[PDB]
Order: C-alpha cells, then structure tokens, then sequence
C-alpha cells in the first residue's frame, strides 16, 4: 500500500483550515477508504468521490441509527455516551438523525414554515438585522466577525421563527457552542461531553419553559405550531419538541455562521473575486453557490448500513458506519473541472453542501437568503474587508467546519 488509514480526528490546525490537499491524495487513490476501529466498534468507510457521496446520501439502505444497523439494543442510537442522558435525549430527537416514517412525519410538519414564499417575506428584515449588527461593529476597534456578526445574524433570524427573545442571542450562542463539543469529530479530552450535557439541560429547561408558556396570547412561531400539534393529537412528546427547537437553533445558525466567516476568508484569498463582487452585486447569488461548492460549512455527514452495500472498491457489511465527505465531493475534478479554482460562473448547483436525498437541508432556501443578504452586508458595510490583517482560529471540528472567531484590523 501507499496511504495509511484515514479519519477526521486529531488534525492539526493547518489541515483543518485547508483539508482539500488531504481529500485529494485519498480521492486519487480510491473513491472509498475503510478504517478499522478495534473492539466491538464498527468499521467506518469514508467516501471521497462526488458520485459515491451522492450514492451515500441517496441509497435507502443507509440510515441514521447505529442501533438499527447493528440490531443490537446495547449500541447507542446516536454517537453520545449513555452517561450523558440529557445530551442523548436532545440529540436523538434531532430530525437529521431520524428515519422514516418518524422522520417523514416531522419534516412534513416542519417544512411549510421554511418555504420560498416565507423566506422572501423575511429578506427585508434579514437585511435590517445585518445592517444593525454591522452598525454596532464599527463602535469597536478590533471586531470579531463571528461573535459580532456571523453568529448573531442567523440566531436572531431563527429565534424569531421559533418565537424566542432576541435578547437571548448571546446565551443561545454559548450553549450551542458548548453542545457542539459533543460532535463526533471533536477533541473531547476533558469535559467536552460534560459541558455539552449541561448545555443540553439549559436548553431543555429554557425550551420546556417556552412551551408551558404556549398558552399565552398565541402566535405562530415554530414553538406554538409544535405545541398545538401535540395538543391536537400529533405523535409528539415534549422532549421531541425540545429537541426540535434545539435542532432548529443549532442547525439554523452554526452552518450559516461558518459559511459567512469562511466566505470572508475565501474572498480575502481571492481579491479579484472580492473586488468583482464589490462592484457587481448581481453576481452575489452565483458567488454564494460557488462559495458553497468551494469550501462547504459541513465537511462530513454520516450514515449507517442497514444491509450490505457495495461502494467503490468495498463491500460494506451491515452495521458499518459510512462517512460522506461533502468537502471532498465538491472538489472532485470528475464533476468540477479545476476544482481548486474559485469560479463564480461555473455551474455549481451540483455542489452537495446542502446534502441530498431525504435529509436534504431543510432550510436551504433560508440559508441561501441569509448567505447572500449576509455577505452583501459585509461587502457594502466594510470597505476594508479585503485589506489589512486578520486573525482567525478554526474550531477543532470537521463536521461543522469553520472559525471560532475572526478579528479584523481595519479601524
Ligand atoms: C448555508 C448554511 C447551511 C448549510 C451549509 C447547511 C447544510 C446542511 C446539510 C449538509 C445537511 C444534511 C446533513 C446530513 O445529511 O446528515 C443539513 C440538514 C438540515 N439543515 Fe441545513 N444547512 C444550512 C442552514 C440551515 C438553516 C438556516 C436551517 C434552518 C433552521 C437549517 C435546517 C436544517 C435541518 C432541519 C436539517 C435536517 C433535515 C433532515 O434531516 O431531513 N439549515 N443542512
Ligand atoms: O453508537 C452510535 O450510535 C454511533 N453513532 C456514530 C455516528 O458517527 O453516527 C458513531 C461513531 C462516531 N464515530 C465513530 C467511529 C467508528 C464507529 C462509530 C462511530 C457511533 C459510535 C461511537 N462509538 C461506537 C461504538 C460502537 C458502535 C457505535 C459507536
Ligand atoms: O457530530 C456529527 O458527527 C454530526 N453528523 C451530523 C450529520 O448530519 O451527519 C451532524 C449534524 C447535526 N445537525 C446537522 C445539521 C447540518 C449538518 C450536519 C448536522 C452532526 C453534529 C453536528 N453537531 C453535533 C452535535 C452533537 C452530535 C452530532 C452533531
Ligand atoms: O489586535 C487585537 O486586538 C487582537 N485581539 C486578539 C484576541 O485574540 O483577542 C487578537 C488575536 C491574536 N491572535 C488571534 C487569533 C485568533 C483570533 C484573535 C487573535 C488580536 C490580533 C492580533 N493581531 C491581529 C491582527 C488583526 C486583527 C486582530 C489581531
């Protein structure tokens, strides 16, 4: 052989920031690579090719539950230790980790609230939010584009849909970050899990509070929608509602946050595109799409084999974990010529940054709206966005991929 075993763990900051050279070396050797774990831990098959990633997200014998895959009561349905019960409850209640029919019933109840029509009515306001955020960020000397903008924008947006207090955007953010340490490609040397556990509890109480208050002066916000469904007979527990709010809050902003932050990083490394964008704003929609293919906010998603499946050079046994490398698929030259070139005129609707299949990003249209309106705000409100120095720290995360913070030195 030539290449050693591949996994998303313990990577140095250099590779986390620019993982593409790694996906390339592996993609060129084989579309699928398998990595053995050692005990009663199942093998994992990493998919690097576009076509095979498509197959991972599409084939229905791949599911989200490792317990269903192994047919073993002992194995955890989701990747969180039993020790952490509040965390486990919250996570196994996320739509992304559900299988049909439960998954179908929930998405169905939820999708009407994120329609193209509703996103269009939201734009003028997503615009005043960004403007106000940037307005505030000039008041300070070395602004953090993440805490001061990339995070607050999508949190305030989803907070309104949910029907929660705008004033809680900082509290919401910190608990979402604490919970993120439970993500499967994190360090977790010392209390990542304990913190995520406590965060989960904070969200449980916060959201349990919100619903016992859903006999009030009755709005329409996901919360009410959710509570009214249960009250009228829908198969929904308060844990399920709680988990959904947590899922919508986290999945509803951490992704957009990373897109916005990394987009600033990408445009800075591609000044011709950045300057082209500053002068011709009609290119914004095409830029977003290409920025997404170029450096997707979500680098890896997992699935579990419910039955034997053949992919690439491998015969994946039932019970095997399967990882679709979105970032690697978006830079596969077989699908995107000159993949490392940031070209905003290429056809990129093909990119799998929003996923594919039944779990296709639920807020894609909302995400796209926050992305263009978002980076528009940055482009027009910060002339020196592409000048001067910047400092960034990437999170040790290969699922939700991006900066923990990004300070700029334009006064
Ligand atoms: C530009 C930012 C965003 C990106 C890159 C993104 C990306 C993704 C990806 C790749 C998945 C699939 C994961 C898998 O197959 O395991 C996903 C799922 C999901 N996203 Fe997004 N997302 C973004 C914004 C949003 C927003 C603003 C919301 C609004 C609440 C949202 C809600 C969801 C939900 C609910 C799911 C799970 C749906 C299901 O399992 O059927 N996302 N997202
Ligand atoms: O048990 C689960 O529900 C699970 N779900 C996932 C996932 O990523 O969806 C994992 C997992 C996360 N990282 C892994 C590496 C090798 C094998 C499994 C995993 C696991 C997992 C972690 N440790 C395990 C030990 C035995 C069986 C499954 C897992
Ligand atoms: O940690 C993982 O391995 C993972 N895998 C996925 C996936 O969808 O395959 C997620 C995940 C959870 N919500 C998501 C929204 C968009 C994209 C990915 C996710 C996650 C994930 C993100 N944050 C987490 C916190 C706790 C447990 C899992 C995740
Ligand atoms: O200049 C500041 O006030 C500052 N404050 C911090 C901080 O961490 O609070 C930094 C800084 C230094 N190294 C960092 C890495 C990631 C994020 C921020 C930094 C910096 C910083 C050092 N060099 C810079 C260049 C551009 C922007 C900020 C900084």
């Amino acid at each position: 052989a030539t290449l050693p075993r591949f996994d998303l763990m313990g990577w140095d900051k250099k590779d986390i920031a620019d993982p593409y050279p790694v996906y390339r070396r592996y993609r060129e050797a084989a579309p699928v690579h398998r990595t053995a774990s050692g005990p009663g831990k199942p093998d994992t098959y990493y998919v690097f090719t576009y076509d095979d990633v498509v197959r991972v997200l599409s084939n229905r014998r791949l599911g989200r539950n490792a317990r269903v895959a192994s047919g073993d009561t002992d194995t955890a349905p989701v990747p969180i230790p039993t020790e952490h019960r509040a965390l486990r409850t919250v996570v196994e209640n996320w739509l992304v980790f559900l299988d049909p029919p439960h998954h179908t019933e929930l998405r169905s109840l939820l999708t009407t609230e994120f329609s193209p029509s509703i996103v269009t009515g939201l734009r003028p306001r997503i615009a005043e939010l960004a403007s106000a955020l940037l307005d505030r960020l000039r008041a300070q000397r070395r602004p953090d584009l993440v805490e001061g903008f990339a995070a607050p924008l999508p949190i305030l947006v989803i907070s309104a849909l949910l029907g929660i207090p705008e004033e809680d955007h900082t509290w919401l953010r910190a608990n979402a970050v604490a919970l993120q340490e439970a993500s499967t490609t994190r360090a977790r040397d010392g209390r990542g899990y304990a913190r995520a556990e406590a965060a989960s509890q904070e969200f449980t109480r916060y959201f349990r509070r919100e619903v016992d208050r859903r006999g009030g002066d009755d709005r329409d916000d996901l919360l009410t929608l959710l509570v009214r469904a249960r009250d009228t007979g829908s198969p929904l527990s308060v844990d399920g509602i709680v988990g959904t709010c947590v899922h919508l809050l986290t999945a509803g902003h951490e992704t957009t946050t990373n897109f916005l932050a990394k987009a600033v990083l990408t445009l800075r490394a591609h000044r011709d595109v950045l300057d082209e964008l500053r002068t011709t704003p009609e290119s914004t929609p095409a830029a977003v799409e290409e920025l997404m293919r170029y450096d997707p906010p979500v680098q890896a998603v997992t699935r579990w084999a419910y039955e034997d499946i053949r992919l690439g050079d491998h015969d994946i046994p039932r019970g095997s974990r399967v990882v679709a490398l979105l970032g690697s698929a978006n830079r596969d030259p077989a699908r995107f010529p000159d993949p490392d070139v940031l070209d905003v005129h290429r056809a990129a609707e093909r990119q799998v940054g929003f996923g594919l299949g039944i779990h296709y990003c639920l807020g894609a249209t909302l995400a796209r709206a926050e992305a263009e309106i978002g980076l528009r705000a940055l482009l027009d409100g910060i002339p020196a966005l592409g000048r001067g120095a910047h400092e960034v720290e990437y999170a040790d995360d290969m699922v939700f991929h991006g900066p923990t913070r990004l300070l700029l030195d334009l006064p």
